[PDB]
């Protein structure tokens, strides 16, 4: 399976913050936003990950991640020239995907808890498509699964999170789409095709899971508050790519220490040292 | 008086966040970090403001602020090629300053409360230099005024915040400095010259003032939590440059509404509309 | 003017917390809830204060407050045997009030900001009734002033003339409590209900749900950590009002050293 | 095994809050403090539980808890007349314990995470003494296990054999309280003090200062808002343990509808 992170978009619901910075480069406590979906793909066992970015934000991502070799992954880059929709991921990413299955994760999504770590590797064998469900108070704000049926932006309270697994048929499914009334090629339309053909699996996320989207002022700040709370109260750092790479055997002890040393002043590197001790 | 915002630096204490984004473009709840020192200079009555940035982060600042005309100010840009210290502001900014006095504000500083709004215009008449003092629990982390005496990074608990006003002599004072042991031209050395010559005024900030530096994970997140608390509990938005420009008469009603309309999706523009209603 | 704090009720929206403790003895960061409305009256210049409690919660209040001498005030107590409504304040407190005007504050309300401190003394010479207004997103949840049933909710602070006792014994129950709404209207039907909007930047909080209680505690701690302010500290207000001296404040501080509250009193004597 | 909760003490580090209320009746978001240690014992399989309170705070506890029938347990009470130390638990509770092993939990402690739920039943067949370890940045502030006086602090959860009564009546005061430290050592001098480190990812909280209380409340609400978990809800544990039925849980829910706590119980019956 190949991985793609959608890390473009305009981020209008964060203006004026996102007039100066990609949403995916915003801090969520102790790390950039893009670390969270990155580590989700890593935990699923995916090493060849393509980032889709805007042309203007790309240099920041390169500065942060480079080719991913320090995290034991192969990060590549594609450019999305206009924010024309999520389903463009499969068109832009077609050459990256090749003949393989694909995992798409949205750049503003955080997945934490039971069933959202290394157990996600079970999806590499996907045939058809596989998406998820999570209860929310304001479903009209989300894509909604009825339990059967899907609808963008009301009749189930289950939002569909931004993590999707597909077989190789997704590329041609995406290529056939037209822009919606709001001028975007829509992931819900991709999901509908699978649903209509009896080839869409859905699972509700496990009890005790946190799913977050950081695209509003309050949701960004709630996310950062959560991550800190985990550290201060449970002693846990979450979505640390160096640690994930280390535990998967993609980087060794010496590489981990070289990372720690570079990150000593903020405190982040001290965590990496503790992993060894 | 002319204004300069120090908006470069490496931001090492925020790594790996600041490997991807300038510290000055980070969110503090509902706006970018750079809005806070920007509005401090605006409230002091300063319209000609030069931003000093790194070469690599400059495009983000341009995208966000442009030439400042939409906020009724003249924003200009200078490039600092290496993060060689705060006191370089006066060398880099010498042509901007010309014959005038100058206000320097640090890009990571937030000033809120009594005495930190439009009353700051009293400093435009500065002769000599003028700095401030604020009680902190861990003074060894800061520049410290003894009450008399100054020291970078212990014997008063009063930190010197990142807001400085100088007469035109500062340029030549700065040009004469050498790099410290840590490889930076030091603002505390500028302040020392004024102090030694009997030309440094110091005021403790007023009771009820908040001074924040956002350069660690915890201080960034504490700042954002504070700003939201002000809104949710007291109904106050703070450091909104459009509002400051409007109240000073640098933008009119029509310009304010044009700003509001551009910022409708995040909620920020709704505040600007309410100002009119 | 005399003062009354409604410190009874059931507190049902905080069950099961308030099956063990009065809402008005709950902590809001560094002090009990009752300290907030108490300091509001104190800052309005009021020194003779009656607290209305339930029978079963009264001993807690006595242990915390005693007769108030230590805060330079006269705290009296009255019992409300059933939680039959807010307007019963003026029946229960009728003798406490006597000939004077009265200030009523609700036990679960926090008032903070411009015009909610020592400026409140101006309401002492009130004739008729004065209440307040605070813009809210959901006026249907509150009492609403324009009329009385706008986005303007009526907070739990009220100033009245001596007439108020009469009106209150007058009232009957509701669809059931003796309602403060009905008092205010009866004043408005005489056209002597004055309203003021709370100033820009004020915080008005009600601590009667899990989230509102916790939001309030967070707010108070934020004020300390970020602006170095401790708020509604009655010892401090007493000492600023001239009601207790430098030395009385020192003795308060010694009793409170272990929590850190006492250290803040010591700093007042720089 | 039998259980004891130390729910007395003065709570000096929370003055003036705890001049009006016991520390153990303070709210931690959506429930009283006492619910947390109570549910810890309940999850250890313990159903006969004695709460030790001060004389003056006891009525609050009775109103909240009664005899525990409604939570499928047997809650008894004992009075501690002066706050003379934690080891007095085993003197006061000596008859409650009788022939059995005992679980002691501190009233102001919250235990949350892996190995602090129904796994705790394994300590019922304890021989000797078992205590726990939690890494802290400032071990000087705590009791410290390696020996006993490392960065490993001893939380307020303890499992002992029937011997514990003997040792406890044995002890004398300290420089002054009857100390739990001294009990544990006396077991260690026999080499039968077992220690386990709390698992990665556990939260151990003590709510005895302004900041720690408020940090704990924030933590509990964060778990609900972000992971949809309500924690240490005794009704839920009773119903999962088989100690009360679908219908008993419904009746609990009706008494608690206004606060929202009751709605969570209804959702358990999906
Ligand atoms: C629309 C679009 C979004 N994205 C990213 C941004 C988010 O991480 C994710 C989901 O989109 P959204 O969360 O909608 O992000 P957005 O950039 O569209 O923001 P807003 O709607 O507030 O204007 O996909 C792209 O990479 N390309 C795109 O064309
Ligand atoms: C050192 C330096 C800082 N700055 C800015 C960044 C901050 O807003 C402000 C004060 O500096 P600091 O707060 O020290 O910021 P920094 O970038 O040096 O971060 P760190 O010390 O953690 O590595 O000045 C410059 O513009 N140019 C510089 O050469
Ligand atoms: C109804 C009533 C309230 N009060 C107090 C409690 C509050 O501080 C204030 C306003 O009442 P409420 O905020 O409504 O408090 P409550 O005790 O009625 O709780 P709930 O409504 O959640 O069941 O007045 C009394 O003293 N006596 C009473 O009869
Ligand atoms: C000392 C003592 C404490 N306790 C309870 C209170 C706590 O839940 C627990 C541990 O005690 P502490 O946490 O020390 O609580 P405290 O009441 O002694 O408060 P402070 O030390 O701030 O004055 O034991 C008793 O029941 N009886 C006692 O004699
Ligand atoms: C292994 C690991 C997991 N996690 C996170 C991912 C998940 O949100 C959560 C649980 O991970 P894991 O224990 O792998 O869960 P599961 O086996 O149920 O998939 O912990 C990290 O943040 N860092 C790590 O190094
Ligand atoms: C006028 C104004 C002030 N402020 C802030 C700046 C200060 O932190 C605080 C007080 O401002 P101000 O009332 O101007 O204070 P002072 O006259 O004492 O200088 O409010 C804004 O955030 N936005 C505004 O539009
Ligand atoms: C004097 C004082 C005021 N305050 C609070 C009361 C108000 O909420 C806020 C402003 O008080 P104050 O300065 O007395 O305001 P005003 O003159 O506008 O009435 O500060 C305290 O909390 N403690 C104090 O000792
Ligand atoms: C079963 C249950 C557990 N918990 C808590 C107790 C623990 O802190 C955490 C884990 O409980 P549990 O799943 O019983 O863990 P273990 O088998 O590791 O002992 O969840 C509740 O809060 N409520 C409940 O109903
Ligand atoms: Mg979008
Ligand atoms: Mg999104
Ligand atoms: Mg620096
Ligand atoms: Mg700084
Ligand atoms: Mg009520
Ligand atoms: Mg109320
Ligand atoms: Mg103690
Ligand atoms: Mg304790």
């Amino acid at each position: 399976m190949r991985g793609i992170i959608l890390a473009g978009g305009s981020g209008t619901r964060l203006y004026p913050i996102t007039m100066g910075i990609s949403k995916q480069l915003l801090p969520v406590y102790d790390k950039p936003m893009i670390y969270y979906p990155l580590t989700t793909l890593m935990m699923a066992g995916i090493r060849d990950i393509q980032l889709i970015t805007t042309p203007h934000d790309a240099p920041g991502f390169h500065r942060l991640l480079g080719d991913g070799a320090h995290l034991g992954v192969n990060i590549s880059y594609a450019t999305q020239d206009q924010p024309d929709g999520l389903a463009q991921a499969f068109v832009i990413g077609a050459n990256h995907i090749g003949a393989d299955s694909v995992a798409l994760v949205l750049g503003d999504n955080i997945f934490y808890g039971p069933g959202l770590g290394t157990s996600l590797k079970r999806f590499q064998s996907i045939s058809g498509g596989a998406i998820f469900a999570y209860w929310v108070a304001n479903p009209s704000a989300y894509g909604v699964v009825e339990f059967l049926s899907l609808e963008e932006k009301p009749k189930s309270n289950y939002a569909v999170p931004g993590l999707y697994f597909y077989d190789n048929d997704v590329i041609e499914i995406a290529r056939g789409l037209k822009k919606s009334a709001r001028g975007e090629y829509e992931i819900t339309e991709v999901n509908q095709v699978y649903l209509n053909q009896g080839r869409l699996a859905v699972e509700v996320l496990a009890r005790g899971t946190a799913w977050l989207d950081t695209g509003t002022f309050d949701s960004l700040l709630d996310a950062a508050d959560f991550v800190r709370t985990l550290e201060r109260r449970q002693g846990l750092k979450v979505s640390i790519p160096e640690e994930v790479a280390w535990r998967m055997g993609w980087i060794d002890d010496e590489q981990l220490v070289q990372r720690a040393r570079a990150l000593v002043k903020s405190g982040y590197g001290n965590y990496l040292l503790e992993l060894l001790e």
